[PDB]
Parts: C-alpha cells; structure tokens; sequence
DNA sequence: TCTGGCCTAGATCT
DNA sequence: CACGGTGGATCGAAAA
DNA sequence: TTTTCGATCCACCGTGAGATCTAGGCCAGA
DNA sequence: TCTGGCCTAGATCT
DNA sequence: CACGGTGGATCGAAAA
DNA sequence: TTTTCGATCCACCGTGAGATCTAGGCCAGA
C-alpha cells in the first residue's frame, strides 16, 4: 500500500537507469525527508523482477556464455503481451499469429576483466543473438503491433557469447537456431494457441555472405555475380534466386553507409573514372582529391570523416548518412554529382525506412529507372553489392517480405542494443564473477524489453514526422 | 516550501547522476502519483547551480578550450568552505592558511564529434588542469581537512584543452600557471583573510621529465643520473638536488606500476640476468619465460596482462597493483623472487599511501636497507627511475613535503576525474555546440566538487580499514 | 694494449 | 593499501 | 509460520594510453 | 593472333 | 525518416 | 511588476571496428 506500484517502481527504476544502492539511497533519503511512504523497497522490485524472469528450466548462465531456449522466450514474452491487450478475452476467441524478426551481431572493443582466465579467447569481443515480436494478426487482423518497431526497447536476447565473429561459429549457430525454430510449437495462454513465424532478417549482409554460397563479399549474394557482370540489367534479371535467400531481407542499415562510401569513391575518381583505383597516378589523384573533398565538405557541412588505424574506412553510421541526405544539393555541388540520382536514392531510402506498405510495381519502376540513370551517368564504377541488391533485387524481396512493412524489419534496432549491453555490463552488473555479470546482463536485458513495462514506462516522442519527398509519397502506399 | 531543499535537490541530482529531462520526468510522474509536493522544479535547482558557479568575469568558455583564473576559484571554493565549518565565526578570529595541491593530466581515446571543424587537432585527446584544497590551519590548527583527501569528489578544474600532451604546451602552461600562482592574493571573506599555498604535486613523473632538465625519462630527475650509475648509493648521496624539484613530490601512482613492471622484467630475466634484454638468445628466452610466467600467474591468481597495439606494456593500474600485493608470497613463489624485498616494497607503499605522518629517520633507514638488500640480491638489473627516487630520494622529499601527510598529496584522485570527464561529456552535456559542451563540462565539474554539496551528498563508506603490516606500523607514525 | 667516434639498433615507460 | 561503487545470498530479526 | 526489510559481504572495475637516451657493436688502430 | 598461369599487388568492407 | 536524449532562451501565464 | 514553471526547440551523439577474391599485368606463344 505504498504510493508507487511495484510494476511502476520497476519501470521507473529501469527508465531512470538507477542502481540498487542508488534506489535504497533515494528511498531512505526521501523517508528522511518525512513523507512516511514513497516507494516499495528493493525487495518489492526484485519480486517484480521475478515476474519478468523466464523459468530456470530454460535459462543457462555460465562463466563464459549464456543462452535461453527459444520457445521459452516466446511463451514468456507473449504472456507479457496478453496483458498489453486492452482485454485479452474481448478479442475474437481464435488462434493468433505472431510474426517476429530475429538475428544477431558481433560487436568488439569490449572492456576486459581481470578474473576467470577461462580458456576461450577471454572477453575480447561480444557476439549476441536476439529476437523481437513485431506483429500479431489473425488473418491480417492486427490485435497488437509494436508502436515503435524500431526502438531498441523491444529487442529480446536469445543468447550471448564472448567470441569474435567468424564464419564457422556463424554458420553453426545459424543452422542450430534454424533447427530450433523448426522444432518450436505455438505458444499457449489460458485457452489461446498462437503460432509464431520468425524471420532471420536482423542481420547484416556482411554475415549474410557467410550465410550465402559466395566466397566473395563483393559478389551479390542474391545474384552470385561479379562486379563487372553486375553492371548489366538483363543477365541478372535472367538469373535465378538462391534457396530462401529472400529471408535475408533488405538490410536498410548498410545500404545507406555503402551509398555514402560508393558516392565518395566516385567523387574521388571523377578524375580518371575507373572502378579500381589501381593504375598510374590514380593513387596520387585519389589521395589529393579525397583530401580536397574532405576539406571542402568539412568547411561547408561541418563534419569530419572518422579515422581508424586497426583498419576501416569510416564510421558514417546514422548521422553522417542522414546529414548527407538532409540537403543533397550540398554534396551535389561539393562533389559535383547529379542531384537527381541522389534524390532517387533518398526516395528509395525513405520508402524503405517509412515502415509502411509499398507498391512494388512503382518501386520496381523507379529502381530500374535508377539503374538506367546510374549506368548512363556513372558506368565506369561497378556499383556495390548492396546498391545492386537494391536496384535489381530489392523489389523482389520487398514482394517476398511484404507480410510485414519494411523498416520495421531492420537491424538498426537490434545493434543499437549493444549500446545498452556495454552500459548494462559496466553499471548494472555485479562484478564478483563473470558468471554473475552474465546473469546480470541476462536479466537486465529481459527487463529492458519486458513488453508490459516497455509499454508503461517513460519515453520521449516529439520527433513525430518530417518532410517526405514528392516522388516518394507518389511511390508511398500510405494509408491510415 | 517543498519537501526537498534546493541544495539537497542538487546534491541528490548529481549523486544519482540524473539528467534534466530525467528529473522533470521523475518529478511529473511523482506528482502524477498524487503526492502534491515532492521536489523543487529544475528551475529551482538551476538557481541553486547559480550559487555554485564562479562569476562570469573569470570564466572563459570557447569552442575549443576553456579556463578560469586561479584566484577566482580559490575565493569561490573557500567561500563554499566557510559554510562547511560548524560556525565560521566561532573559530579564532585570525588569518587561516589553505594548503592545496594542484596539477594536470593528458588523457586520450576521446570521443570525436561531428561539428565545428576548428583548426586545432580536432578533439583527439583531452588535457586538463585541476586543483584541490587539502588543509586549512592557523599555525597547524586544523580548522578544516578533507575527510577523504583521495576521493575524486574534491578535484576542481582550472582549465581544459583539446590538445595532446607535448613538452612544449606542458612547459608553457606550467610556467604560466606558476606565474599566476605568484600573482595571487589571500582570499577575503566577511573579515577573514586567508593565505593559500599551492603544491604542484598532482603530476606524474612522466611530465616531470619535461619539467626537469633531463633529456631522458629513464634518468632520475632528482639525481640527473644514468641507470648504470644509478646503482650506487654513495655517488648519488653525494649529488646535489635541483632547484625546488621537491615540489615534484612523490607520485605514489607510477611507483607501484613501475614496481610491478620492473619485478616482472626481472622475473623474465632470471635466466640471463642482465638489465637490457639485448644479446644472444635473451630475446627468445624473454619471450618464452614471459609467456610461461603470464600463464602460471594467470592460472593461479586469475589475471590477464592487458594488450596494447598502438604500443604500451600493460595497464596494471590499481587493481593489478593491489592484487599483486595482497599476498606477495604468491608472486614470490610463481616468479621466484624474494618475499622479504616485496614485503619491504609493501611496507613503503603502505607508509606512503597511509595518509599520515611518517618518521623520516626510520623511513630513510628502511629505504637504504631496501637498497642494500636489492643490490645484493638483484644488482644486474638497473632499478627504474621511480624505485631509485623512492629508495634514495624519497625520505628527502618526504621531509620537504611533510607539511601535508603524503598520500593525500596524490594524482590518483585527480586522474580518476577523467572517468567523470568522459561520462560528463557524454551524458550531461548539451551537444548543440562544442562551446556548449565546454560550458556543460565546466559547470558540471564545478558542481561535482562543490565543497558544501560534496559534504552533504550520498556516499558509501564501509571500506574503513584493512590490515597494515607489522614493520609498517613500526615505521608508521600513527596518532589520533 | 683500451679510449673515443659513430651509430645504432634495439631495449624503455606510458 | 583509492575509492566510489556493483545485485544476490544470506542472517537475522522484527513485523505480520 | 511467512513476509519484509535492513545490513553484509562478496571478488573485483574504472579511471592512469608517443618519442627516447643509452648499452652495446664494431671498426679501426701503430 | 589472344587464352592461361602466376601472382600479385594493391583495391575492398568493417 | 531510431530514438533516447542534451541545458538555455523564451513564451506565456499563472502565482505571488 | 516579478517569479516561476512547463513546454519547446535547438543541431546534433552513441551505439555499428580483420582477411578477401578478383581485376588486371604479363609472359609466352607457332
Ligand atoms: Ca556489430
Ligand atoms: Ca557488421
Ligand atoms: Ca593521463
Ligand atoms: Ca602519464
């Protein structure tokens, strides 16, 4: 009978990102201020945590890894979803279907601990698998949808491991997860049996190369084609599609960074205009024109292209992407590239990120007309894997993965969770053991995406909408 | 007339490390819980901040740097100190004297912003100057002392700059600061004129090499001697001391890390036992015995020596230092080094870190007997600069800097503030400009060490005491 | 019969 | 021995 | 009899992050 | 009159 | 258009 | 008349970080 609810207390706890001691200090000092009641003790909020946590039968924490069985998280998370429905019984008493997306990531530059010398690699680099429910329908009848399908707040962990990314472990855990998905059953809740269909789409093309039968990463995994032969419409329109590889849905993240890098590469090569920078002087010309365009781009648009000495081109990620697209005329003047074509890239990126249904005939029309205008303008550079996958293969996988609007299917949401992971591991863990820290990060991320608390917790929305482009809204199949 | 005081509200704000929006959300949700009063608005707490902030006449924030005049912070901070006295008038109505320590640091691996291309270096590496009051006395009559002279909570900023460490800027800002110290006046407060004596001791020997007239860093800056000639007692006991170089007081931080590294170097060289690892096979012997001792040290003491690829030997910092010293018999057995000598190193490190007065005759006795036992045991390795400065020069600078108990004079406190700096710059800044972020970090660190709030704010003390060593407490001049 | 010049390569502390 | 911290397991003791 | 609630301890964690003289080789060398 | 072998150096995406 | 955020300047309007 | 207090917007920031096939040279070459 205190002022706050224990569910509201746990939601505020994780919304403010407070610690246990921090909470006892706040509560004891507020009682010291003289209001006899103000909060539940941490005992009550850990009892509320005990409502969020999956059964011990399916959790597995170790010194060096942890996992959970898939079905157990589906049953738990959909149980938590039934209370989010305004009345889980006043819905029609029929089977429902959860369409979910899942995937995984390797992230590096992790803090190294001084404990538990345990043989495997130490703690060099994190690798985690994760899942998120997008949509519940009974024949298209949306009973629940994520209000923010792109927020990290809804990504739920399936496993994590302190191992660097490698095609070996990548294929092993992929095929094992696929088997576990085939070995899953519709969940049950108080007389409701709900099917679950999963899409392994929350994955970068950079791992899809391992999940595809292409030795190169520069070969389009949907084409199985070389960059030289990539520049033709007909031969790739006359190529078959590999087995279920549309499950590798459109990775909206890398497409934009690859667009930025390929357009900068072209801006460098406007001197000699050959795909490869191999040749005579073209290296010195590249060095010169790259430095010149970095300085004339910085002085007018106030950005610095980031530096890496272990090796990597840049981190343009999100902000350089959107800033580069905010007024494309700016880079069109500085680099001297056509503004129409970057407006087409804006149109398609906006259509992909909108999060709504897209008419595939108009999309395929604009994509092939963009391929036309590209090759007639800049042929000599072989377009990257992702921009070819966009122009030729995109409409096909859009029509395949049309059961959910694209942009809700994304990895940007899940890989942003690594931001939480590090901050979870540093603040909210108990550091007396690696196994303890692994239990901490497990339960902390399960609370971080407890759907009911994720519904009733603090958030900020003032970023509601922004100016869509005219050819985009022509392309946009927007209804409401 | 709300429940919390605005000073208590600001102290809780910065104790919990909350944001402005986080505070409005907490307060509005707590009013939404129905207790009509609970906190002052952020308006009240920014008015309380306006009490902490130094006058605009002496602050200087820029796009790329910021500073404050020294006298202005002394006058402000001692003004804040007068309220910490139980009754600033019931003290004897006489002049007081603040003995303070100060210094600076360069720290790297800083987050790079995408804004304000401003010419100088970008934001590659931070360099900040800082000060802290230790002690107020009127002829030894302690009227105030820091209860925790080693906590970062009392370090106060004097300037900061986005420039990498370099002997040039180091000497320029050193000499300028020294001039500004000579150009300072005793503060005034409501009929009390208080003198201020500063010690530039919060600095590593690694910068003291620039502040000393020694081209080498491996040459002892107090000796001005070579490592070969460093191994003699008499010739260095017969060497004069440079001008005021005792102001470069005992850097307790690097002494312990250098002890760890030099003892590991000796553990490697137990095969051939020559100072330099130059020679025939000694390289292969070093590689082998280093790997072997890393593995036999890890498997029993559960530690991993950290890796650096830009270049650096290790980061043993604090935890590897104290863990290595907790049961020295462990490393004595694994490396095969004498336990007595590492017990002597423990005794002297414990005496330095105790924070209390030390009898210099007994200290000089034990230090020269440690030099004897070292050279008779391990002569062939030339002891490092810092361990020589300890054994020969330490008692001299202890008797010089005896006006304050050593260990309160330290840099570990100030350089831990870089932990706050990064976390201050990422969370609590406003990111609309570099100049805005520099104002944020300025005022945030001034609040982080507002002495009155630093007194009345949450903290944790259960780490009160631990087992001193017997020869130490023999050496320890401990009274109370 | 053994000090100096050149350097110099490769150890040295963050 | 720098020190301000890290959540869970447990004691125990007092409410309930 | 069970719940709750504070205290307690556990085994560490983050903050210390580009240039250098000098030990020695060698080479002559009368 | 123009495909293959060797490689190979130097572009390629994080 | 990812989204959860960043303190100050200002409006305004309601206490005081 | 001044203070206070919520809302608001500003111009962005952190989270995406070691191995590769293939384009082309060349070299012969009957
Ligand atoms: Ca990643
Ligand atoms: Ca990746
Ligand atoms: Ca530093
Ligand atoms: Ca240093």
């Amino acid at each position: 009978s205190t002022i706050f609810s224990p569910e509201k207390a746990l939601g505020l706890l994780l919304s403010l990102k407070l610690s246990k001691w921090q909470y006892i200090t706040l509560r004891e000092t507020t009682i010291r201020e003289g209001s006899k009641e103000i909060y539940p003790s941490y005992y009550k909020v850990q009892k509320a945590k005990l409502q969020c946590y999956p059964p011990k039968a399916f959790v597995a924490v170790t010194d060096s890894s942890a996992k959970i069985a898939l079905q157990a998280l589906l049953d738990l998370t959909v149980n938590r979803i039934f209370e989010t429905i305004r009345s889980p019984d006043a819905i029609q008493n029929k089977q429902l279907i959860l369409i979910s997306k899942w995937g995984f990531d390797g992230a590096s530059n992790q803090s190294r601990y001084k404990q538990n010398i345990e043989s495997g690699q130490g703690d060099s680099s994190i690798f985690m698998t994760s899942l998120v429910p997008l949509k519940l329908t009974a024949d298209g009848d949306t009973v629940w949808v994520n209000p923010k399908p792109c927020s990290p707040m809804y990504c739920r962990p399936v496993q994590f491991s302190f191992v660097k990314e490698t095609k070996d472990v990548v294929i092993n855990e992929k095929t094992a997860m696929d088997d576990e998905i085939e070995a899953l059953v519709p969940s049950k809740c108080q007389g409701h049996e709900i099917s679950h269909k999963l899409m392994m789409t929350m994955i970068d093309g950079k791992i899809c190369t391992y999940l595809s039968e292409a030795k190169s990463n520069a070969a389009c995994y949907l084409c199985l084609a070389k960059p030289t032969e990539m520049s033709k419409l007909d031969v790739i329109a006359s190529k078959t599609i590999s087995s279920g590889v549309y499950e590798f849905g459109l990775s909206t993240l890398h497409a934009r960074i690859n667009v930025m890098e390929c357009l900068l590469h072209i801006a460098y090569r406007l001197d000699f205009k050959k795909w490869s920078a191999r040749g005579e002087g073209h290296q010195e010309l590249l060095h010169s024109r790259k430095k010149l365009i970095q300085d004339r781009f910085k002085d007018d648009l106030n950005l610095l292209i980031d530096i890496v000495k272990q090796g990597s081109g840049t981190t343009n990620d999100g902000n350089t992407a959107r800033r580069f697209f905010e007024f494309p005329d700016k880079t069109a003047a500085i680099t001297g590239l056509d503004e129409d074509l970057i407006r087409r890239f804006s149109v398609i990126l906006q259509a992909i990120t909108s999060g709504e249904i897209i008419d595939v005939p108009k999309f395929k029309e604009y994509a092939r007309t963009t391929a036309e205008k590209y090759v007639e303008l800049y042929d000599w550079y072989y377009m990257s894997s992702t921009v070819h996958k966009l122009l030729i293969h995109g409409g096909d996988i859009i029509a395949e993965n049309a059961i959910v609007p694209i942009g809700s299917l994304s990895e940007e949401a899940s890989e942003a969770r690594n931001k939480d992971f590090r901050r979870f591991r540093e603040h909210h863990s108990r550091k007396k053991s690696r196994q303890a820290s692994n239990e901490d990060i497990l339960n902390m991320l399960i609370i971080s995406s407890d759907p009911l608390i994720s519904f009733t917790r603090p958030k900020l929305d003032a970023h509601k909408r922004q100016t869509y482009f005219k050819e985009t809204v022509e392309l946009l199949q927007l209804q409401d």
